[PDB]
């Protein structure tokens, strides 16, 4: 089978599986992306706060894949909410791109409460064609309503922490109802601790001849989620992409559903930045 794509509410199309690039050094970043593009990834996710957009930009030039075939995502950092134009141009410059495929607000930072300002600015940069699609990361239902109520413009993506231990059934449901595509970061529950070692996952891994990480990524896919596993290890970047030759059954998905503990492993959307 071919890697699937998802059509966003604004009509733009996005690969359902992409590579997340975080903290890492330029060395790790350039090598990771070269490996991912080589194996088939067409979606690369980075952030201005990680300080490696330049490395990401250099890897894209070096690559043979054409720009138009690449779906690049970057994000607006917390202390730039009042100046999205300045932040975006700085990103586009470092990435060596004329436009970004998806621009996401990294965090709402409700304590500062400038996320509405950021969104209005993003709405304007999108009109000028510098951004194809706009969305957010780590936005809770009330943050989303506030954006909708104040601008009439709904995000096409809400990138949130979601894995077998915190399935976010509620936010996922709410996103979908409002035509917002849910995207998972930390899809492997940072390491797999409390997941890969579960009987349901292990048996699935053995039935399909896949690694537990491959089972979990397939789970995100069959759940209709866009997923961004993060990795800078060549063999794992490849492993995580080898999930197109099988699908989990309704019953198998139901079995994984029992793992939900509502356990958040990363920063708290309602407190981070405050």
């Amino acid at each position: 089978a071919n890697p699937t794509v998802i059509k966003l509410q604004d009509g733009n199309v996005m690969p359902q599986l992409g590579l997340g690039v975080w903290q890492a050094s330029n060395e790790e970043v350039i090598t990771a992306i070269q490996k991912a593009l080589e194996v088939g990834y067409r979606s690369i996710d980075t952030a201005a706060a990680y300080k490696n957009e330049e490395g990401v930009g250099k890897a894209l030039k070096n690559a043979s894949v054409n720009r138009e075939e690449l779906f690049i995502t970057t994000k607006l950092w917390n202390d730039d909410h009042k100046r999205p134009r300045e932040a975006l141009l700085d990103s586009l410059k470092k990435l060596q791109l004329d436009y970004i495929d998806l621009y996401l607000m990294h965090w709402p930072v409700p304590a500062i409460d400038h996320y509405v300002e950021a969104w209005k600015g993003m709405i304007e940069l999108q009109k000028e064609g510098l951004i194809k699609s706009i969305g957010v990361c780590n936005f809770q239902i009330h943050h989303l309503q506030r954006l909708i109520d104040e601008t009439g413009v709904t995000p096409v993506i809400n990138q949130i922490e979601l894995h077998p231990l915190m399935q976010q059934r509620q936010l996922h449901a709410w996103n979908a109802t409002h035509k917002i595509q849910t995207e998972s970061w930390s899809p492997l529950a940072q390491g797999g601790k409390g997941v890969f070692d579960q009987k349901v996952i292990r048996d699935l891994a053995d039935k399909y001849g896949k690694t537990p990480a491959q089972i979990v990524i397939r789970w995100h896919l069959d759940s209709g989620l866009v997923v961004i596993p993060k990795s800078v290890t060549p063999s794992r970047i490849a492993e995580n992409f080898d999930v197109w030759d099988f699908r989990l059954d309704k019953d198998e998905l139901g079995e994984i559903a029992k793992l939900d503990q509502g356990k958040r492993l990363g920063p708290d959307p309602d407190q981070f930045g405050g």
